[PDB]
């Protein structure tokens, strides 16, 4: 809809810019509050850096996907400089919550309790038929009560076939991307999980980068032998099977997310 009739459309004179979280080549991230009171994130996008179309897709998208799980888009400005206002989240991405004094005391029932509810998360995108392709430790961000939610959707689509593929030129991190899109550049919600199993390995080790001493043609010549990652240090055994399960070599092999937070619940339960 216009930005007369959108719903989330919101005067600039709304915002107050507080404290800047994050700086980068396409703008800028604050925190900041709306009317006042209300306690939000605010993206910016840096004129000319990119295509305000390209940022504004993203709030687009966020439109349609609207769960607890999820960050939520709190509104939109349109005008140049465009913001993407989202809900806040207290502890920020989760990989660097995990190093801080507080994430460090966490037991292994919380870590996976955690890993439940993002894969209850992950659930709700692959109902939705989405997918993310950007899933790792610090795009999960924490609240204040220590939830988890799903968030940087700049990668996220919808698929209307079972799969969608790139551009042969776009490029994606190695350590987090399932084989088939590093090869095929083809993405499909099972590449997600595999993203999922590497992101279980930034949880248990506190935010590692996965891959411990390898570069990303060691990783590639691994898997490609059929190694996996090797066992983190402290990983519970049950967890690491479970990683394997998503690292499975045909995407139509990996699990559903709905099976993964089942069994994370399990885990947790027991734990």
């Amino acid at each position: 809809k216009p930005w007369w009739e959108d719903e989330w459309e919101v005067p600039r004179e709304t915002l107050k810019l507080v404290e800047r979280l994050g700086a980068g080549q396409f703008g800028e991230v604050w925190m900041g509050y709306y009317n006042g009171h209300t306690k939000v994130a605010v993206k910016s996008l840096k004129q000319g850096s990119m295509s305000p179309d390209a940022f504004l897709a993203e709030a687009n998208l966020m439109k349609q996907l609207q769960h607890q799980r999820l960050v939520r888009l709190y509104a939109v400005v349109t005008q140049e400089p465009i913001y993407i206002i989202t809900e806040y989240m207290e502890n920020g991405s989760l990989v660097d919550f995990l190093k801080t004094p507080s994430g460090i005391k966490l037991t292994i029932n919380k870590l996976l309790d955690m890993a439940a509810q993002i894969a209850e998360g992950m659930a709700f995108i692959e109902e939705r038929n989405y997918i993310h392709r950007d899933l790792r430790a610090a795009n999960i961000l924490v609240s204040d009560t220590l939830s988890c939610k799903i968030a940087d959707f700049g990668l996220a689509r919808l698929i209307e076939d079972n799969e969608y593929t790139a551009r042969e030129g776009a490029k994606f991190p190695i350590k987090w991307t399932a084989p088939e899109a590093i090869n095929y550049g083809t993405f499909t919600i099972k590449s997600d999980v595999w993203s999922f199993g590497i992101l279980l390995t930034e949880i248990v080790t506190h935010g590692r980068i996965p891959y411990p001493g390898m570069t990303n043609p060691e990783v590639i010549q691994n898997l490609e032998r059929g190694y996996r990652m090797v066992r983190p240090d402290n990983c519970p055994e049950e967890l690491y099977q479970l990683m394997r399960l998503c690292w499975k070599e045909r995407p139509e092999d990996r699990p559903t997310f709905d099976y993964l937070r089942s069994v994370l619940e399990d885990f947790f339960t027991a734990t």
